[PDB]
C-alpha cells in the first residue's frame, strides 16, 4: 500500500471505533476544537505518538503505537481515565548503522544491505553476485574478501564509492562484512 | 531453488573452479580416494563445515562457509598450505526461541513467527489479523492484548494452544509480545 | 534460591507477610484474601483470577506492586487465588576462556557476542583451556579473526593444544549462527 | 588516551621499539622499514601497502601481531608504509538512570536493551533524575511496563516530578524502536 510521509491517528468517538471520528496528522493541542470532544477510542496507522490527559500538554501521557486501542481503559494500565487531551507525534530518535553494497558500479542493481548486524558470507544471506559500488550511510565497516572475513581487507566509512578503482579492489569480490564498532581513543 | 537436506561442497580441480571437481556430502576423511588428489580450491554450497591439513583429521584446521573459495590461500590467513586432507560438515548448534503466532485457531492461515527478538506492535511488523492459534517452539513468552505490551496478559509456554480456549483469551486479540528472559531461582 | 514471593495484607506493603516458595492453588484460602501488595524476591511467578490457576493471569517479575493496580492494567479480575514459579526457557551461548590450564585463575566468559579482540575486554593473557557451554565458535590467533582458526564446540579443551594451539594464543572469539543444509 | 601504536624492530617484538599517536605518511622513512611487529595500545589503526595511505590496506585493532602473518592473511603487500587511527561511528541509546535527585549517588546506565525490572539488575533504589543521551525511552512505573509511562527522551530530568514521576518510582525503561512515517 502506500507509504505515509507522516504520522496518521484517527482518535473516534463511539469506542470500538464504532461510527464518528477525526483524523489528526501533526500535533494537536487540544480536542474540542476537534471533530471530536471526548478521547472515544484510538486508531494509530503510523507513529508512535504520545499523549496526555491535560490539553496544551500536560498531565497523565501515554505512549501510543500502530494497532487498535478499543477503549479508554486500552492506553492507560493504570486505569485513570479522562480521555485525551493533547495528541503530539513522537518523532523518536534511532540509531542504526548502514553499509549497503551494490552489484554493478554506480550503486544501481542488486544491493545487499546490511545493518549494524555483521554479515559473513553475503552468499548465505543470498547475495550471490559481484560487488562493485557501495554508499556507507554509517558506522564504520571493514569488507573482507572471502567468506569469514577472510582474505583482503578494505576500510569502508562515511561515503559513496564508486568503483574498486576509488574503494581498494582488485576484483570487485567483498564475501563479507564487518562492523568495527569500539574505539578507545 | 530446491533447498537441501544436508551439507554439500564441491572441493575442486585447477584453481578458479576451473575443470575437474568432486562433489563430497558428508564426512569424508581423505582425498586420494576422491575423484580428486589435492585441494584444488573450494565451493561451498550449503555448510558450514571444518577442514584439515592432516587426513583422518588432525592437523591445522580451516571453517569454510557458504562462499566461493578460489585459491590455497583463501581458507588460510596463515599462509601455512599443503591442502585439504579431512573434510567434516560443521553440525553447529545455534539457539533459537521461537513463538508464532496463527491467524486462524488450529494453527494454519497467516502467522506472525517471531524469534528471540520481543515485539510490540503486531500491527507494526505488518501483521493486522486476529491471533487464534500459536505453537511454542522455545523460550518464555508473555503475549499482551494491545500494542506496547499492555492489557490482558497470557503466558505461552511450550505447547501448540489450538484456541483461546486453552490459551486463555477472550477476544483473540493479541497486539504484541514479549520474551520472559531470566530467571534467578 | 527457590522462588520467592511476599503476599502482604494491604496497599503499601502494610501488615500481613507471608513468604511462598512453591505453587499454590488456593493461597485464597491458605490464609490469604487480603492481597494488596506483592513483593518479588525470586522468580518471575504468575498469579490468576480464580483459583486452581486457572483464570485471567498476570506476571510478577522481582520487585514491589504497591497496590493491585499492577498487576491489573485494569480491574476485571478476581482477587489473587493462585501462586507459581515459572519456568523459562532461555538458551545461551557461553564459551570461558580459562587463563591458565585445567580451568585457573584468569576467565573470560563470552555470552552470545562476537570478541574482536580480547585485549579490548580486559583480557591480556593466554589462553590454555577453554570450556564450551554452548554453540559453536572458533577460536583466532591475532585479532580481527585473521591467524590460526580453532573450531571451540560444546565440550572442555585441557590444553591449548587440547584444540590445536600450537602456542596458547587466542585473541579473538565469534560465534558461529548458521546452518544451510 | 590519543591512539597509541608501537612498531617494533622484528618478529616476536624484538628490539626496535617506537610509539606513534597519529597519522604518518611515510613512517617507513621516518626511521622504520623494519616492521617486524605491531602492538595496539589504542586505536584501531590501518596500516597500507605502499605509502600516503594508498595501497592494499590492513587493521590492527589491540594487542599483539607478532609476526607480519596476522595483518597479511597472504603476502602480496609491501612493508608497512603508512599508519592512520581510525574514526569509529558507533551510535549506542544511553539512558542512565540517578537514584538521588540532580544526578547523584546510586545510578542506571542502560545501553540499547530492554529492562523489564531494575530490581534484577541490583537496582532496587527510587529514581529522581535521568540524563537522557540518545534514542527515545520510556520509564514504567511498576516492572513489566505496566503503571505510569514516561517518554524520557534526549535531555535532563531534574526530579521525578521533572518528567511526570509524582512518586519517583520507575522500575522499567525499554526503548522506542520503530517510526512508521
Amino acid at each position: 500500500k502506500p507509504q505515509p510521509l507522516n504520522p496518521k491517528i484517527i482518535i473516534f468517538e463511539q469506542e470500538n471505533f464504532q461510527g464518528h471520528s477525526h483524523e489528526l496528522n501533526g500535533p494537536c493541542p487540544n480536542l474540542k476544537e476537534t471533530g471530536v470532544e471526548k478521547a472515544g477510542s484510538v486508531l494509530v496507522q503510523a507513529g508512535p505518538w504520545v499523549g496526555y490527559e491535560q490539553a496544551n500538554c500536560k498531565g497523565e501521557q501515554f505512549v501510543f503505537e500502530k494497532g487498535e486501542y478499543p477503549r479508554w481503559d486500552s492506553w492507560t494500565s493504570s486505569r485513570r481515565t479522562d480521555s485525551l487531551s493533547s495528541l503530539r507525534p513522537i518523532k523518536v530518535d534511532s540509531q542504526e548503522h548502514k553499509i549497503t553494497l551494490y552489484e554493478n558500479p554506480n550503486f544501481t542493481g542488486k544491493k545487499m544491505e546490511v545493518i549494524d548486524d555483521d554479515v559473513p558470507s553475503f552468499h548465505a544471506h543470498g547475495y550471490q553476485e559481484k560487488v562493485s559500488s557501495v554508499r556507507v550511510q554509517s558506522g564504520t565497516w571493514v569488507g573482507y574478501q572471502y567468506p569469514g572475513y577472510r582474505g583482503l581487507q578494505y576500510l569502508l566509512e562515511k561515503g559513496d564509492y564508486k568503483d574498486s578503482g576509488d574503494f581498494g579492489a582488485p576484483q570487485p569480490q567483498v564475501q563479507s562484512v564487518r562492523r568495527i564498532r569500539d574505539m578507545q581513543w
